[PDB]
Formats: structure tokens, sequence, C-alpha cells
């Protein structure tokens, strides 16, 4: 069955631009397969608990032996939850089967056509769709910069400001102190998305609002499940009656299956494991910090303050010709490009977890000393 | 932290209109170990020992820490099997997975629709079929439900599009005129899109799925399914019969942006395939089922469009629906209430949900407690 040509043209254009064009035939996310034992650093695993003894016995255990709407009963409900809520801090705490869904899901609830969604240039896509979704009015401000948010809310009114704790390409972090009282001055919500901060952060890895004292003027956090918690879920803290509703309201929530029940049980396991990783946390870090002196005495921009670092690598001609340049010499970060970049401001990010060495710092540092005299390519 | 008055005041107007029994219409009393009908577990394999002891061996040696976008998994060597053999099983080209029938169905949409394109879907196709054309910005044009005469007449008015069913409906169990819908799409020069959701496992040769059944699969353009259902499996497929689903992993924005199914969960995919391919006397049993209950409810002068085994009571407004609802679930019934945003506010309906564990002595119950409540007064039936 040939595709009529109102599809088939939208392909080929899309196949010529995105694949053809690069010198390898692929997307730019495409690149050399990796070896024993190159540097991987593309995983959002950051304590490495990926393949933890401990969380895949606890999960097997409890796999041997519709929609989530239809268990909000008190007894349906599960116990992570509870913990997960005094884990943080927040009053409850509601499962998703996605940071992607907890995000589109909160919005939808809280959301009315054209309220106010005030939002961090860098903010996940994930939040972008989900006031676009709710038919919200976006009103983006540029990374970081409170002068812009004060003058956007002035102008438009009270609404809610969405930011990233720690954005997901840059490794930046939020003024979240400051947010807070923005939204207190100017009677907004804030929701906050710690998913690259829980478990990385915090008293026990409670995360970032909890190591600032903030969480008790937050109305909202939100979580991928699948960075820290290494499981594929996501989650919602309200200081407040929100996640109430949230399960009647919220499409992903309404139309698509729950997590199974054996599934929150691995997270109990995880969640022990995490509380008592200060010693992963600490190393993870310093190595972290490491890094960033290293690269950025090199003349690279890097705007990172957290285990994210990205490499700033311009256009896509431009970026194919440094993760070629990296993979060629044994470090593998991932391509961020068009549709979660500008088209001309291309990250390579490279993600660190707890279980890279001081050696593997050094060796990360080398290779883009290296680069950065080879002349086949630029930095931003 | 205070709400904002804009929040506060719909969190507590929700409440007060869907919650003050004191909960939400979809929740009722607490069963007994009472005939539940509530899961699309259709096959009841959710406990197989097989599939359980093949998910939990591979759940040992996880040196993939692939917490990260499937996008970044789109080499060849990084491609799941069971992709190659659910498109083997299915007789379409190419399969993609995803992390929902959900996403599965926003993604294929958001891949191939642009803000032009003429979208055809029926009234009662799956909301993420809905949801997935507004996201991309599509002109949706609803057809009256099953019928092929109103959609010549809007694909005559409007041009070729994307038309868009569900193979067995949701809520209404009934089933898409898929040969003719074929037809009308090469009249048109349409592209097709069914969702199988409800009918892979449970229809056709080795359960492949009502397309298989009518040899209709080298002619469909597209075929996605919840892994929800039958599969019973917390995921999603795109099948294609072209390289759409090369475009779709760079392009769908939850393929993009969300993390991907872990390496354990599509080993466990494969032994559910393999149940499910050897499932003939368990699909046998449950089409024979679900074909008794339909009569005997017919029977009673009750609506039942359903063809298959989903039946929809049609309950009318909430106050009845409320009504049924209790009654059948104080009789030993249950019994999953369809409501808004699901369905019109009027037009609620109680969902029963069959499966191959359900027996002879159970439909006839289920036709005595219904024949009961028609009429045993208290409430009407649509
Ligand atoms: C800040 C943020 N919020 C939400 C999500 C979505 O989470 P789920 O994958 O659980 O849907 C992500 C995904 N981040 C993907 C990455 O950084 O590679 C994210 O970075
Ligand atoms: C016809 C149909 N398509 C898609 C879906 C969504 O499937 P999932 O729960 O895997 O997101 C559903 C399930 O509610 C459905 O009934």
């Amino acid at each position: 069955p040939q595709l009529p040509d109102f599809i088939q043209n939208k392909i080929d254009h899309y196949i010529e631009n995105y694949f053809d064009i690069n010198k390898n035939g692929k997307h730019l996310v495409l690149g050399k397969q990796a070896s024993p034992d190159d540097i991987i650093l593309q995983s959002n695993d950051y304590l490495a608990l990926a393949n933890h003894p401990l969380i895949k016995a606890r999960l097997a255990k409890s796999l041997l032996e519709m929609s989530a709407s239809f268990l909000q009963n008190d007894y349906d409900k599960p116990m992570i939850e509870k913990r997960l809520a005094k884990f943080t801090g927040f009053d409850e705490c509601l499962l998703s089967q996605s940071g992607w869904n907890a995000n589109v899901g909160l919005l939808q609830t809280i959301c009315q056509p054209n309220t106010n969604v005030y939002i961090d240039f860098f903010a996940h896509m994930s939040l972008w769709e989900g006031a676009r979704y709710a038919n919200a009015q976006a009103h983006p401000f540029m990374h970081n910069n409170c002068d812009h948010l004060r003058m956007l809310i002035q102008r438009h009114g009270p609404g809610i400001i969405v930011v990233d704790s720690i954005y997901s390409t840059l490794g930046t972090i939020a003024p979240l102190a400051e947010l807070v009282n923005i939204s207190k001055e100017f009677g907004c919500a804030l929701l906050v998305d710690e998913s690259h901060s829980l478990g990385t952060h915090g008293p026990n890895g409670a995360g970032l609002l909890a190591e600032l004292g903030l969480t008790r003027e937050v109305h909202f956090m939100t979580a991928s499940l699948a960075k820290t918690f290494a499981y594929r879920a996501g989650a919602i803290w309200c200081n407040n009656e929100v996640n109430r509703c949230v399960p009647f309201i919220s499409y992903p929530a309404i139309f698509s299956s729950t997590l199974l029940p054996y599934e929150a049980a691995g997270l109990e396991t995880t969640l022990e494991i995490i509380e008592s990783a200060d010693n992963r946390r600490q190393h993870l870090d310093r190595m972290a910090r490491k890094l960033r002196i290293g690269l950025s005495q090199l003349g690279l921009t890097i705007r990172s303050e957290s285990q994210i670092i990205g490499l700033e690598t311009g256009d896509e001609r431009n970026t194919e010709k440094v993760r070629d340049y990296l993979e060629s010499n044994g470090v593998f970060g991932s391509v961020f490009c068009r549709p979660a970049t500008s088209k001309n401001k291309n990250i390579i990010r490279l993600s660190l977890n707890s279980d890279v060495n001081d050696e593997q710092i050094a060796k990360i540092i080398e290779v883009c000393s290296d680069a950065v005299n080879y002349g086949d390519f630029y930095f931003r």
C-alpha cells in the first residue's frame, strides 16, 4: 500500500533533511557503536543503580507470585506513594506512568484555557506540551532570568511558574529561592520538575528544594522516576488537594493503563538504597566539579553546576564532527538537537554517574583538550 | 503554600461537582472473591507462570543501563528482537515499540500529520486518536459510528486524508466495517490507521488480529495496539507497511522525550507472544462465552451493540448510572463505569469486559442479575 502523496511527500522531505545529509546517512543522534572500555556518559542512572542486586532481587520476587482511575480507593493506592511524600517532605504523592505523564497530567489538572504559564525557555518539553494541550497561555522567560519573569508576570497577571530544578540539557540550576519569593510576591503557583536533582541532591537524596529548605513554599513538585530511581515511571507531589483530582482529570491517567502492582514494590527498595547512598552522591558531586573545572579552563562554555555537562557545539554539521571526534576517541555523550534544541544551538550532553572514575574524568578532559586543538570543528 | 484563586476554585468546584457515595462515579463498593469484568486481560495471562518466569529471568543482568530516550537506541543492534517478531506475527512490514498504546497513537499521528492534514475519525475512536490528531493540529472530520456512507461524503468534500478507526471499539465493543473501509481508502486515495487494541490476540489466525482474520493486512497502511490488553503489558506498538517507523522515533515527542522500555521488558513480551500464538482454545472459549452473554442480554430488550468480548450497558445519565452500578455491584457484578470525559454526560456506559476465565455458570448469573434489573425497577437503560 503506497503512501498517499500527503504523507509520502512529508516523509521524503524528512528523510532527506534529517537522515541523508549526515555522513553515515543516519539521524544525527546515531553514532558509532561503543566498545569496552569506552567511556559512556549517556544514562540518566546517576547513582548507577540499574544493575543493583537488591533492587533486581526485590523486583523479581514481587513479579513472581486498567486505568488507575479505578484504583483510587484507599486500599488500592500503593504504599510507595506515602513513603515518597514523606521522603520529599511534600504532603501528597501520586504515581504516574512516566515523568512525561506526570507533567502533562498535572498541568491538565491545574490549568484552564488561557491560564498564564510562565515557563523557563529551557524547561523540559513535557512541560511545554502539557501547557499547550491544556490550551494555556505560555509565556517563555529567558533562561534563569528573573528580571524577564518579573516583567512577564507584571504584564500578564497571576499564573503558574514552571522550571526544572536542574536543567536536562545544560545542567544549570534554577534560582529556586528567588523563584519562591517571586511567586509569593505575585500570587503565582510554583511547579518544580526535580527529575535531575531527586536522589542526587539534598538530605538522603530528597532533592534540591529539600536541600535549600524550600519544600513548604512550593505548591507542586514533579519528577521522572527514570533517572536516579532507574525506573520507567513518574510522580506528582502536592502541598495541597490537587492529587485527589489528577487521577480523574489527566488524560494519561484516565485513558492509559496504570503501573502494575509489582512495579511499586521495586520502587520501595530503590528508595531505601537511594536514602543511604551518601557516598555515591558525594563522589558524583566531586567528579562532576572536577570535570567542569577541567573543561572550562579549555575555553569551552560550561554552564553546568551539576552532574549534567553540556558541550555547546553550535550547528548540526559542526556537531556531527565533534561527536565523531569524541566517539573516535572513546567518549560517548548524547547529541541533543532539534526539536530538543534550536537547529543552531546543539548540545552534546555528558551525563555523569557515580561509577565514573578519576582516571576516566582526566581522560575526558584530555580528549576534549585535544579536540580544542584539532581544528576540525569548534565549541561555543 | 496557599494556592492562587484560579487553581483553588477549580479544585473546589471539581470536588463538589464530581465527588460530592462521596467518591467519583467510577468508584463503587469493594468486591469479594463476585464476578469481575473490568480487566482487559482478555486471555487471562496476567499471572501466567511462563511469562513471569521469563520476565524474572531477563530481569537479571542489566549491563544495559539504558535510561534514556529510545531515539538514541535506533541502531540495528539496539532494536529489540520483539519488534521483528511482532511484525512477522501480524503480517506488517515493520513494528516499533512504544511506552503505551496512548503514545503509539499520539506518536504515529504526529509523524504522519501536517497541520493541514484531513483526519477522518470515527466518532467513537479512542481518545488517544482524537488527541493525537489535535496535538498535530490536524483537521479532524468525525464520521458517525461505523457509517461508511457518512465517511464517503466527508472525503468527497475534503479530499485525501487519514481514516482512523478502532477495529473493536473500547466502550461499545462494536466491530468496524474494515473491509469496506479498505475499499473506501483505495477509492479516494487515503491512508488507513486501525487501532487493534481490543482485537490483537483475541481474533484472527493465532491471534494475529482482525485485519489478519479478514485478509486485509497487505491493504492497510498502519495498525496500532496497546499491549496492555491481551498482551497484559504496559506498552504499545506501531506497525507500518511502509517506512514511517523509520521516522517516528525521531519525530514523536513521547518517543523523543520520555524514557524507553527497558530491555528486560521486551524479553517478557517475546514469551507473551508465544503463549498468545498457541492460545486457540482460550480464544474459542472467550468467543463462545461472549456470544452467549450477548444473545442472553439482547433477550431482555437491552440495547447491546457489541459483537465482541466487550459489552456495554447503556445507562444514560450519571444519576441513572450510579443506580445501575450499585444494583449490579450489590448482586455481584462488576462493572466498569465509563463517563465523561470518555463519554457524553448523558450517555454513560457500564462496560462488561469478558475474559477466557469466565465460565458458563458466571454468564448465566450475569444474564440473571441483568434480567432482574430489567426490570426490578429503580432505573432505566438506553
Ligand atoms: C526535566 C525532565 N522532566 C521530565 C522528563 C520526562 O521523564 P520520563 O522519561 O519519565 O517521561 C524528562 C526526560 N529527560 C530525558 C533525558 O534527560 O534524557 C526530563 O528531563
Ligand atoms: C482502542 C484503544 N487504543 C489505545 C488505548 C491506550 O492504550 P494504553 O493504555 O496502553 O495507553 C486504549 C486503552 O484504553 C484503547 O482502548
